[PDB]
């Protein structure tokens, strides 16, 4: 079985072994006191560790091989004049297809982020959004896949003016930097001290104006669990974090953000993302609009975020006050589009990683970032 032109196949039927590619496996850094770890790379205790949990390295690296396919299927049809439904469609259509979806056993783990411009994260459209993309538009390309809620969380930004390009490298490079200080051992105010330092070493010129890159002080990286986006801690992206350390068989997405406006966002535009809380239990509602749409997100979504094109596809309609409901009564949480100041540029660029025994593993790395 070869991939199709364009992509239909789904990935677990191009390896038929059950045995999915590896990411870029990396030497951990060296610890403060100058000792290596390519010891790890052998330590008989750590090879035997490793391959304990080799079904869910496993199971990562089949969602990160859909996501570096999907991923190069749209970098080589998004274009402006296209409307962002129809980009998030085409995208989603094809990650289905990718990671043969199955419930709640393999699928979509969150909506697809194509937040533009002054807005960096959390945007995707909901249904009637006429917004198109346009030649100066920058657009944040962040979308998940999983299977068997082993989520790969990666990021990247598209743009068509090459008046940007230093502000992608300065954020590829910052998201680099940070990718490359993570560790077993590793303080995570260490990784935003890090980040921060190569960011802000950029300055841009957009449209004759001159900026140094700030990373956006208010957004992070995290930790991630099964069936859990963000399992708790924070990887920041400027110094003065908290020195918790990364711990041997986390798993992290390793996410940064650059603008050049304040360097804060704040909620801005209509809601589409959600997420059940995922630290409430069973609640019995008896109201049956509230009671049918809260059987409808643990039925398709679990504690995996979904957004209203979603509930639109599933045959749901007139649910927002059923939806606003679930949200007052805190079981169902809502994540608006993050947003710096009108005029601002932000860019984010982002993987997974693994924090494997024996080595540290990108495993959402490709050849294209
Ligand atoms: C409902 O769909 C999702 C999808 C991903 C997440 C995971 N997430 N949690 N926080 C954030 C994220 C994003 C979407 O990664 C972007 C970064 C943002 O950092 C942030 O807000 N930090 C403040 C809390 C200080 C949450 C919900
Ligand atoms: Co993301």
């Amino acid at each position: 079985k070869v991939q199709t032109d364009p992509p239909s196949v789904p990935i677990c039927d191009l390896y038929p072994n059950g045995v999915f590619p590896k990411g870029q496996e990396c030497e951990y850094p060296p610890t403060q006191d100058g000792r290596t770890a390519a010891w790890r790379t052998t330590s008989e205790e750590k090879k035997a560790l490793d391959q304990a949990s080799e079904e869910i390295w496993n199971d990562f690296r089949e969602a990160a091989e859909a996501h570096r396919q999907v991923r190069k299927y749209v970098m080589s049809w998004i274009k402006p004049g296209m409307t962002m439904i129809e980009i998030c469609e085409k995208l989603e259509d094809c990650s289905r297809k990718l990671i043969k979806e199955n419930g709640l056993n393999a699928g979509l783990a969150f909506p697809t982020g194509c937040s533009l411009n002054n807005c960096a994260a959390h945007y995707t459209p909901n249904a009637g959004d006429t917004t198109v993309l346009q030649y100066d538009d920058i657009c944040k390309i962040d979308f998940g896949t999983h299977i068997s809620g082993r989520i790969i969380d990666c990021a990247f930004t598209v743009t068509f003016n090459p008046k940007y390009d230093t502000l992608l490298k300065a954020v590829k490079d910052a998201t680099n930097t940070g990718i490359k200080c993570a560790g077993i051992d590793v303080r995570l105010c260490d990784v935003g001290e890090a980040i921060q330092e190569v960011m802000e070493s950029y300055e841009v010129e957009i449209d004759g104006k001159t900026y140094q890159v700030k990373p956006i002080r208010n957004l992070n990286g995290h930790s991630i669990g099964q069936y859990r986006i963000h399992a708790g801690k924070t990887v920041p992206i400027v110094k003065g974090g908290e020195a918790t350390r990364m711990e041997e068989g986390e798993v992290y997405a390793i996410e940064t953000f650059g603008s050049t406006g304040k360097g804060v966002v704040h909620d801005d535009m209509e809601c589409s993302h959600y997420m059940k809380n995922f630290d409430v239990g069973h609640v019995p509602i008896r109201l049956p609009r509230t009671k049918h749409l809260l059987n409808v997100i643990n039925e398709n979504f679990g504690t995996l975020a979904f957004c209203r094109r979603w509930l639109d596809r599933l045959g749901e309609s007139k649910y927002l006050m059923a939806l606003k409901n679930l949200c007052d009564l805190g079981i169902v949480d809502p994540y608006p589009p993050l947003c710096d100041i009108k005029g601002s540029y932000t860019a984010q660029f982002e993987h997974t990683i693994l924090l494997r025994p024996t080595c540290k593993e990108v495993v959402s790395r490709g050849d294209d970032y």
